[PDB]
């Protein structure tokens, strides 16, 4: 009844840390494409400026 | 030993509901970034269709 549910919370924990590590690397890698995205429309807002 | 594996279950219940709310969050942090960095690449884009005009 109960070591049933505690192993399959055991089983549940191991996913739920390979996903947080996962989760981490996807959020580190989305900030710097948006940081670099930002960069870009900085630089072309400059552009922009100088002509208009 | 019956005392110890409860004790030891009990833990990891709470561990396992710590970790679910982290995941939340940063799927919710994931998200935001993935759609500010959607919306910059867009303005992007219309900013270089603007340049290309007046130069």
């Amino acid at each position: 009844r109960l070591k049933e549910e505690c192993e399959a919370g055991s089983r549940e924990l191991k996913r739920c840390k390979e996903e947080n590590y996962d989760l981490a690397m996807r959020l580190a890698h989305q900030s710097e494409e948006k940081g670099a995205a930002l960069m870009r429309n900085r630089d072309l807002q400059l552009e922009i400026d100088q002509l208009k």
